[PDB]
């Protein structure tokens, strides 16, 4: 009985499910694709819920009715439903073909204060997310970030009531920052960064200053500041003396300020779930959050590129054990990301690990008793990629009797399109779906969820950062998947 085997496939919908005029306008055209997802055993689809189309008008003013429109249609399609509350800016990069920014009247706010947004050490302002640092500050129309985060998830929740019900919405992930993911905007693809740059330090709006300060006089040291020899967006790690191996990010300076970049993450992390979790209380839903994958520089001792984005992650620091530890008192999800690539696949110069930081992140995830997921982090068809996503979402293979020792909680593709479903990609990807249910028809029935029990008790940074050490080894993963698509 290979049951417990079983690992959902969700995809992602294109990021123009509804239009930038916040207008359900192709319809047609997704119910086909649908089709062909539904004809492939697929389990539910995921989509983006943009929080710069829904509140656009001014506050309060939700308009759901093109994502009502979308949810009925992929109800009625017998799939389920992963929502992401999307409080960021869909595209703005050279190239991009959808763009949907924050709502213009919360913009509005960043001429008077252009503190409201990440900025960097030369003052570039980055408009795609509102700055932790004004998370409890009442500066928009009376509301913090936190409140209108709540509010409209509060929203959602009275709006879609009706497809929680009925099992066709089952995840909820709250986006926590630039691409919905728990991080800074350290890597801004098109305002001054190429891969594979160490990226830098977006803690420079005054409300992060005045927190830094505030934290450094608590620990007798109110002289202390940001680290000023971070190099710039391109550099490599020796290029810096903070980077360097033996740097000063060894110091304790540099200790204390990848602390506190890091743990105010996390803190945004939990006061944004603490309030999910009270929205969705009683519901059977799950709460996730997306953690970045920052692979680019992994295997030298800095790990600079994911400092940066502010996960202190070093050879003997979990800077991901920690956000799971946080996780844990929500029973919120780790959805992660890379879950496709094979370093073999990485150039040299990038010193990427994405297969170990896979392995860790999951390890991590796992020992806090938490749900994980993953989805692929670039576009792929082809069966290496699947084999390599089959490897990682059962490390130890195939239970002969029963549920295996670890797996992915589900796997989402990135992502839907009409290249996607014709051809050998969609040959290819039919035959993916298969193995990822160890060769069973869909289960509409699995994986149920109880009602949402509310968070347990607060815990401190300090008792959060218990997880950091000692770092333990990953649980073991095999080298190639038992089930290959063949
Ligand atoms: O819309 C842009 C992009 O947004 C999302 O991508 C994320 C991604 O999930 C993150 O992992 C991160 O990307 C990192 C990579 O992890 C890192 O390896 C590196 O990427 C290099 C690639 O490794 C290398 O293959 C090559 O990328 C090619 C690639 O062969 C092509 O597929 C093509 O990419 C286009 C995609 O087809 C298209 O979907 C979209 O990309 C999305 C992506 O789907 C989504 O998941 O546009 C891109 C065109 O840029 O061309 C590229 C050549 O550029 O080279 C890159 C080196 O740049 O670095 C990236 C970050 O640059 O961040 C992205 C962005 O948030």
């Amino acid at each position: 009985n290979v049951k417990g085997n079983y690992v959902q496939v969700y995809v992602m919908l294109p990021l123009d499910a509804v239009s930038v005029n916040n207008r359900f306008e192709k319809g047609d055209e997704l119910r086909a694709q649908l089709r062909k997802l539904v004809e492939a055993g697929v389990d539910g689809v995921m989509v983006d819920v943009w929080w710069g189309l829904v509140e656009g008008k001014g506050p309060k003013a939700y308009d759901w009715s093109a994502y009502k429109q979308l949810f009925e249609l992929v109800q009625k399609a017998g799939l389920k439903l992963q929502a992401i509350m999307s409080f960021h800016q869909c595209g703005g990069n050279v190239g991009d073909a959808v763009n949907i920014p924050i709502p213009q009247w919360v913009r509005d706010v960043g001429t008077r204060d252009p503190d409201i947004f990440y900025t960097d050490g030369h003052g570039t302002r980055n408009i795609e997310y509102l700055t932790l640092g004004v998370d409890n500050q009442p500066l928009f129309h009376g509301r913090s970030a936190v409140q209108m985060y709540a509010d409209y998830m509060t929203s959602f929740r009275e709006n879609m009531k009706e497809f929680l019900d009925a099992g066709v919405i089952v995840d909820i992930e709250v986006g926590l920052g630039p691409a919905g993911e728990m991080r800074y905007p350290s890597y801004p693809q098109s305002h001054g960064w190429s891969f594979p740059g160490i990226g830098e330090f977006i803690c420079y709006d005054k409300y992060l200053q005045a927190d830094f300060k505030a934290a450094a006089a608590a620990v007798g040291h109110p002289e202390w500041e940001f680290p000023n020899d971070v190099g710039q967006y391109n550099d490599t790690p020796e290029r810096t003396q903070f980077f360097r191996d033996n740097g000063t990010y060894l110091s304790e300076k540099g200790r204390f300020f990848l602390a506190w970049y890091s743990n105010n993450l996390i803190k945004h992390g939990d006061r944004i779930l603490d309030e999910a979790n009270k929205v969705f209380l009683g519901y059977k839903v799950q709460l996730a959050i997306k953690i970045s994958g920052i692979h680019w520089w992994y295997k030298v001792p800095s790990h600079a590129a994911e400092l940066t984005a502010g996960y202190y992650n070093l050879h003997d620091r979990d800077g991901y054990r920690t956000i799971a530890r946080m996780l844990k008192r929500h029973r919120a999800s780790i959805n992660f990301t890379c879950a496709e690539m094979r370093d073999s696949e990485q150039s040299s110069q990038a010193m990427s690990a994405p297969e170990e930081l896979v392995q860790q992140v999951l390890s991590a995830g796992w020992r806090e008793g938490l749900n994980v997921a993953c989805e692929n982090a670039l576009p792929r068809y082809d069966p290496t990629a699947y084999n390599t996503i089959l490897r990682n979402a059962r490390p130890h293979g195939i239970n002969q009797s029963g549920p295996p020792e670890h797996k992915l909680f589900g796997f989402t593709y990135l992502r839907l399109s009409n290249q996607l479903v014709e051809g050998q990609n969609y040959a290819n990807f039919k035959t993916f779906v298969d193995r990822m249910h160890a060769n069973l028809p869909r289960d509409p029935y699995v994986d149920p969820m109880a009602p949402l029990p509310r968070s347990g008790p607060e815990i401190s940074i300090e008792m959060i950062l218990q997880a950091a050490q000692p770092k333990l080894q990953p649980f073991p993963f095999q080298e190639h998947t038992d089930l290959p698509v063949g």
